[PDB]
């Protein structure tokens, strides 16, 4: 079907603040990595996830981390406010699950 069951996808991301001013935690409502956790410190390491690659496309993303129903992203520098990234972050992750791409391609 072309159109999605968006009325209750539970694909809406809540932001939870952390003990790091440069990093913010994004809970999508669905376990991205219940099975494990995977770090992406560098834009190169991001190859192990299509989502991580798409997150490094967003203006301000220094690094991405995946965890149990959580995506913890860090900014390049403190001059960057998260409101610059947030619209693109929501759009890209909801688009990822709308595409239904595998969270991990290889470890």
């Amino acid at each position: 079907m072309g159109h999605h069951h968006h009325h209750h996808s539970h694909m809406f991301i809540q932001t939870q603040d952390t003990p790091n001013p440069n990093s913010l935690k994004f809970i999508p409502g669905k376990p991205v990595l219940e099975t494990r956790t995977m770090d992406f410190p560098t834009p190169a390491a991001a190859f192990r996830s299509p989502l991580a690659r798409q997150l490094f496309r967003i203006e301000g993303v220094k690094s991405v981390f995946f965890g149990p129903d959580s995506i913890t992203v860090t900014k390049e520098n403190e001059e960057l406010d998260w409101n610059l990234l947030k619209p693109d972050i929501y759009a890209t992750i909801m688009d990822f699950f709308a595409s239904g791409l595998p969270l991990v391609t290889e470890e």
